[PDB]
Order: structure tokens, then C-alpha cells, then sequence
């Protein structure tokens, strides 16, 4: 309905599939030439993006005001074409939601939407070692949610999945200043 008719078009105009040394994972564009993808990408230099190889021109890994991870890269690519300028979609603050579509679109996992329901704030989380913050929870019961991943609401785009405990999935929370 119309929480999938907003997350269809997302995928479209700017949800992408990439691939780095650390493997395959969904690229959010968020406007002109900036994207974000999950810190465990550690995208390089370069990086494949729908089979085509781009260059990478800044990285920059997310922290709060106590220089806590937030498991998010902003990448700025070298290219001419332009994502479609969703920032308008990103909440001020980061927000939960009911009925969230998480949108997954790498090479071996295409075009994929997963319904997680309802995303609850969870705050700090230790991720695989790593103290992060911002992060919200949903059910997501597998064991390999490792390539990132949009979490969207009706004409809201909350999150970035960044993992999971084998039963309940996290996204680092978006906020719309990340963007800025
Ligand atoms: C790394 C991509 C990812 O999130 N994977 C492989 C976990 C998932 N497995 C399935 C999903 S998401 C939705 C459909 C069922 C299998």
C-alpha cells in the first residue's frame, strides 16, 4: 500500500548496490553526490556501485559529541549524476515507527523488502565490540543481516540497519543534520 509505494520509489531513485573488500551492502543516496552506508563497509578509494566502478572522493565515519560510533559513513562519490534529494524524508530527530519496511538491495540479495514492524528506541549498544550509539531495534531473526539495509515508514526513512543478535535487528538511527 502506501507505506511500500513510498519504499518502492526510494529503491528506485536511491537505493543502490555496492560492493567493497568487506562485501556487498546498500548504498542509501541521499542527495547530489553524497551517500551512507554502514561503517563496516570501511569503503575505499574506489568502490563498485551497480557494477561500475566510482571513486570514492571523502569517507567521513559518523560519531556523536562524545566521539561515540554511530556505524554510519558518509561518502561523497565522483560522479555527474545526482541521487534524488530525500533529506526532505529524514526526520529532525531520529524516530521510531510501526509497520517499517526494511529495503535491502545488494548483488546476491536484489530489490529485497522485509517487513519488521514496529522500530523501538534502544539508545548505546555494543555492536560486535564496538560502543555505539543512536540505535533503534526491531525482529529480525537471522544471523547474516551484515550488508546494511533502509529502514523506511510511510514517507519516512528512519535508519540504517548495522546488525543484529540473531532475533532482534538494529539501525543506526537518521537524523536529517547528518545531511546538512
Ligand atoms: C546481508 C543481506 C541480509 O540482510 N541478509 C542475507 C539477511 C536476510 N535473509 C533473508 C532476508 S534478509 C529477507 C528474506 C528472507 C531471507
Amino acid at each position: 500500500g502506501p507505506s511500500l509505494d513510498f519504499a518502492l520509489s526510494l529503491l528506485r531513485r536511491n537505493v543502490r548496490q555496492v560492493q567493497t573488500d568487506q562485501g556487498h551492502f546498500t548504498m542509501l543516496g541521499v542527495r547530489d553526490r553524497l551517500a551512507v552506508l554502514p561503517r563496516h563497509s570501511q569503503p575505499g578509494k574506489t568502490i563498485w556501485i551497480e557494477h561500475k566502478l566510482v571513486n570514492v572522493l571523502d569517507a567521513v565515519e559518523l560519531v556523536d559529541e562524545q566521539g561515540v560510533n554511530l556505524e554510519l559513513t558518509l561518502i561523497t562519490l565522483d560522479t555527474n549524476e545526482k541521487f534524488r534529494d530525500i533529506t526532505k524524508f529524514i526526520p529532525e530527530n531520529i524516530s521510531t515507527a510501526s509497520d517499517a519496511t526494511l529495503v535491502i538491495n545488494t548483488e546476491h540479495m536484489p530489490s529485497m523488502f522485509v517487513p519488521v514492524g514496529d522500530v523501538v528506541q534502544y539508545g548505546f549498544l555494543n555492536l560486535s565490540g564496538k560502543p555505539t550509539g543512536r540505535t533503534m531495534m526491531y525482529n529480525f531473526p537471522t544471523k547474516a543481516g551484515q550488508c546494511g539495509g533502509v529502514v523506511t515508514s510511510v514517507g519516512k526513512i528512519i535508519g540504517i540497519h548495522i546488525g543484529g543478535n540473531g532475533r532482534q535487528g538494529f539501525c543506526a538511527g537518521l537524523k536529517r543534520s547528518y545531511f546538512a
